[PDB]
């Protein structure tokens, strides 16, 4: 089945998870903070709802997509699994 | 370019990247914890290089990885950027 983790890291499906973070928005209106056409932001928008990140509405003629808080809690709960103490021991070794 | 996060977050990578911790290992060991073949394991390693995460060295028959904190200090700001406060606060409102 979907990770979580894995589909939210993709990073276009990132920055449409930050930009929601303002509200439930309209395709158009996110897909216009990218590069990327309607096509590909609704694409991404439909991965993430199959991941549980995201849940669509449509009112007439705008599809609109939120923030589900039960696939973010599952999202922080595998990050927090994943980053075991040693990763952060080790990132303090790192020089620059 | 590869992005950190987006590469490390594959569930594969993770168990990799969490095996590594232990220390340098070998690929055929490595292998060993997972159904995936030899060849399916080196390839998710050689991904890993190429984003800076594990560091390959040879020492005879055998092919060893290790973690980078180079760029394990990257994933973790990469992750660090992305999950903004209002996040967290969903995460909160979660149910179970
Ligand atoms: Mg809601
Ligand atoms: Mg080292």
């Amino acid at each position: 089945v979907l990770d979580q983790l894995e589909v939210a890291a993709e990073p276009t499906r990132r920055r449409l998870v930050q930009l929601l973070t303002s509200g439930e928005q309209t395709v158009n209106n996110l897909a216009a903070h990218f590069p990327a056409s309607r096509s590909a932001i609704s694409q991404h928008l439909r991965v993430l709802t199959e991941a549980g990140l995201v849940t669509p509405r449509k009112d007439g003629r705008f599809r609109y997509y939120r923030l589900d808080p039960q696939g973010l809690a599952q999202l922080r709960a595998l990050f927090d699994s994943f980053w075991i103490d040693e990763l952060d021991r080790l990132v303090a070794d790192a020089t620059e």
